[PDB]
């Protein structure tokens, strides 16, 4: 209500005078209560106007980034508009009008009528960092594709995009006959910025803590030879390291990391003690799975990137290598019907590259098509992220 | 302050509990909540809200384009499978797009397989001003916003003040045209534009702030003198509103002037009332062909152009005025820095060479035009005013 929102502002205001640090959960509770009050108070005209304002605040921020203006505003204190325009080489009038939009939305602050200053909301834009990179990637790489969607579906029909080719991203870029990865290989700077961002937001999903891997330990003791955990597309090998430190009875010596040759070379050179002690193979999981009869094959946050047929083909390669008692673990979102907002928004983005978040029923369909049977689903506490346990059917 | 904002919410909550609340009170409550948002949001909240806004916008645009909102009933619900069959599309992608709006509170899902409107999506289920206003921003401005960086790299970091080579014309690919001309050349974009001019009365009221009844007397001094010339009047909504408030002003004595393509469209879209006015194609950059009218009204025109172009537009009208003629500017008037809603539009308007102005900025322009301001009548519900002028 309006009253509980005021109560949380009073608590915040108090904790700030006392120098106590707000907690993350406290911050979300306050943002949540605000959104509930706005939902209750805003009329449709208010929602639509706020949506339009979001467009121009984003465009203002994009233009000031392009002009390198956030770098020139000091961390603290104020800079004169005239001084800012001189350092940019631009007309003070248009630079002032753009800042005025951000002043009226509380992104910037004016200290007189001629000086402007940062807030906590704009300091991330004043230098290189993962959040700025993520912001720019989503704006430059995603918003144009969002605008092209009606045109895209006019062209291909109102159909779920499921291929790796003729994606909406590639269609927007003008090369529908290339994959997104081939497009990005033609674009070093955009790929560089994407690494910084794609790496940061991976750490928002948990690797362990909601699924017990320790049942692998008995087999590690009955047999000296059987490979234990094969991580398919596991990147730097951090998942395997965590699993084996959570359960030291699982020798990382007997686990396998599979990725692309360029990523396996980085694991060997500047990788740490134990990941380097594990078998590292450069593979293409679209076409092959060399390790035969391992106890566990793991596919974490990968199937979301592909359509059903591509997932079934990936799964069928793994099933061909599985022994009768092998498990195939899929770590991914099992979205609800209907889905919560974060997975719903990820699913929307994924439609630009041919992927999707899948419901439980959709996961049963693709696993059944691969000759698998889901025996369990173990949920994390984070946005329906689960461990899906499968066996040969 | 957080503590002063809390006090605002507490007193507005008391007001609601005691019962109605006026438009000003709504606006003020929304305004306070936006102050709360500013005071409370951190970068990751700003990022999330940015992404959500673009994704929701895109999902709305697709469902509009596919005619989905029109097929969801005003009340009740409809199965995804019925929706899909009726639009001739794949049930899975349509479900996925609706699910996004279900998750963000725009649509509601019933059971496992049915979808329903909320008050947030009924505006998109048919033709109305609010929807037209939203479509104007999304179809006619958002792609242009994405062109601003390249545009300023093409022409320099300078305020865009010309009526040609606007960011909009730059994006449109028509360097030889004004924005008004670009709009006037496609029937659907023109029809949407006209309908949007009825929207956002809370910002751009058509009546309630200026009294026209002084005209009714003079209406008797002549059977043919034009009473109100509506310069760039779109489809005459403001003329119809004025002539309802003051029934002594006959609409037949008023002139609706706009671009050739716009005024022709008024012939098919307008009702018998406005079609009984004097419709007239003009180009107000070059001319005011009706000399000696009683009132020249310039409503939400100057906002669309830079200072020099405004002065030049005004000078053509001054030339046409009789000594007893009045020139009326109806438009937004904000402070500095601009308020929330005018600040949004000032940024939008830079793509077409215009801007939001203070009262002082308008006085400078009317002065350069050879006009004297005899009065400024502000609305008590919106930063909007009628500036009454005569020849100096
Ligand atoms: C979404 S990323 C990260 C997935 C990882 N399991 C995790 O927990 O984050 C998917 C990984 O798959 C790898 N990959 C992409 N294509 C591959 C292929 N054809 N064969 C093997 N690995 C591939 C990439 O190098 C990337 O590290
Ligand atoms: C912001 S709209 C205002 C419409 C209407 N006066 C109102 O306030 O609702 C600007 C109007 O000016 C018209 N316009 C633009 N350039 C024009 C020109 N050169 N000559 C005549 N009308 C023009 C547009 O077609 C549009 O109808």
């Amino acid at each position: 209500s309006l009253d509980t929102l005021a109560a949380k502002l009073i608590e915040k205001a108090k904790d700030l005078r006392a120098g106590n640090s707000t907690t993350p959960q406290q911050h979300e509770a306050l943002v949540g209560t605000l959104k509930q009050v706005q939902d209750a108070v805003y009329l449709p005209r208010d929602d639509l106007a706020a949506m339009q304002m979001g467009f121009v605040t984003a465009a203002a921020i994009r233009l000031l980034l392009h002009w390198k203006v956030f770098e020139k505003i000091p961390d603290t204190g104020s800079i004169r508009y005239e001084e800012l325009a001189t350092q940019v080489g631009g007309d003070v009038v248009i630079i002032t009008r753009i800042c005025w939009l951000l002043v009226a939305t509380g992104f910037l602050v004016q200290e007189g009528s001629d000086r402007v200053a940062h807030t906590a909301r704009t300091r991330p834009f004043a230098g290189v960092n993962p959040l700025r990179a993520w912001w720019l990637m989503g704006y430059d790489e995603y918003v144009p594709v969002l605008l092209a969607m009606p045109r895209y579906y006019d062209t291909y029909g109102i159909k779920e995009p499921t291929g790796r080719l003729h994606t909406i991203k590639a269609f927007t870029e003008g090369s529908p006959e290339l994959t997104v990865g081939e497009i990005m290989s033609r674009h070093p700077e955009r790929t560089a910025n994407m690494l910084i961002s794609m790496s940061a937001m991976a750490s928002q999903y948990p690797h362990t803590g909601f699924y017990d891997f320790s049942w692998v330990a008995p087999k590690a003791a009955e047999s000296a030879t059987r490979p234990l955990i094969v991580d398919i597309g596991g990147a730097k090998g951090w998942t395997l390291q965590a699993i084996c430190k959570e359960t030291p009875e699982i020798p990382i010596s007997r686990c396998v990391l599979q990725d692309l040759s360029g990523v396996i070379q980085m694991v060997q050179t500047v990788g740490d003690e134990d990941i380097r002690s594990a078998q590292l193979m450069a593979i293409d999981f679209h076409k092959e799975q060399p390790v035969q009869g391992a106890l566990v094959y793991m596919i974490r946050r990968i199937l979301r990137d592909f359509g059903d047929d591509e997932c079934v083909s990936i799964l069928q390669h793994v099933v061909a290598a599985m022994a009768p008692d092998s498990k195939l673990l899929i770590a991914d979102t099992v979205t609800g019907n209907p889905p919560s907002w974060f997975p719903a928004m990820l699913d929307f983005f994924l439609s630009t590259i041919g992927g999707k978040e899948r419901t439980e029923e959709e996961f049963r369909k693709i696993t059944a098509r691969a000759g698998l049977r889901i025996t369990g689903i173990h949920y994390s506490d984070k946005a329906e992220f689960a461990m899906i346990v499968c066996e040969k059917a």
